[PDB]
């Protein structure tokens, strides 16, 4: 019932997809009736540090568009001293909500999603970006294909489930993203994150950094998938598999 203007183009508001303390995301329709997601950011209470973080991510988002299609499209944007309007690709659902709604996962769908995650994270790394906060919520399903929604640059629940040992110790290299990605795959495999069973946050963090605390990897018909999980989950970042190595792995390459 409402409408908005971005770069002299008019958009009809359908609904609010998401909300933030200073931001909101809306599902909208353009003049040709194409559907988009518009992210609205309010800059009234934003300090200079916050503004540079927002500007930096937008610049990386705009630049990386060309490099991979596994990164959400940023069609256009309007930025003033008061607000930011970003016209972007509209997804179907985030990977967190999708995994929560679904009981079992297809092996083919899982592999397909893993490849997409690897391609999106590889792309940011090539540009010197390490997300450091990967979670299923950072991924969006668009046309049966996963897309990275953010780069971790802009100022931002803060779950510790996908947090690597080196991030807990430091209170961080591309290998940090490998651990988080592994946790996601682990969830996609076993239906829970490696330390989901540990309810107390302090007891949980200790386990993640505990060498003795053994991560269980129950036997599954996909041995390649079992190996990826063990390779991603090595506590020592130096013993952990890299993204380029994950791309040449049998799990993503063999039929
Ligand atoms: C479900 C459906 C669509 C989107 C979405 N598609 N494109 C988006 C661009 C920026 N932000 C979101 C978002 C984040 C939380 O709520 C919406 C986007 C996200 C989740």
């Amino acid at each position: 019932f409402q409408s908005m203007s971005v770069k002299g183009r008019i958009y009809s508001i359908l609904k609010q997809i998401g909300s933030g303390g200073s931001s909101k995301v809306f599902q909208v329709l353009n003049e040709k009736k194409q559907i988009y997601a518009i992210k609205y950011v309010n800059l009234e209470e934003a300090d200079n540090q916050t503004l540079d973080s927002y500007r930096n991510e937008i610049a990386y988002l705009n630049k990386l568009q060309q490099h991979s299609d596994k990164i959400i499209r940023l069609y256009d944007y309007e930025i003033t001293d008061q607000y930011i309007y970003m016209v972007m690709e509209c997804g179907n659902i985030d990977l967190n909500s999708w995994l929560k709604k679904k009981k079992s996962i297809d092996p083919w769908e899982r592999k397909s999603y893993w490849k997409n995650m690897l391609e999106a994270v590889h792309t940011i790394h090539q540009h010197g970006i390490v997300h450091s906060d990967l979670k299923p919520a950072n991924f969006l399903i668009v046309d049966g294909m996963l897309k990275l929604i953010d780069f971790g640059i802009a100022n931002q629940v803060g779950t510790v489930n996908y947090m690597p040992p080196e991030a807990i110790k430091d209170m961080i290299s591309p290998k940090s993203d490998v651990w988080s990605l592994g946790c996601i795959l682990y969830y996609m495999t076993y239906g829970k994150t490696p330390f989901q069973q540990i309810i107390n946050q302090i007891s949980k963090l200790h386990a993640i950094i505990d060498p003795n605390h053994e991560i269980e990897f129950p036997d599954i018909p996909e041995k390649d998938l079992q190996d990826v999980l063990k390779c991603c989950l090595k506590r020592d970042p130096k013993q952990r598999i890299s993204i380029p190595e994950l791309l040449a792995h049998p799990y993503v390459q063999i039929q």
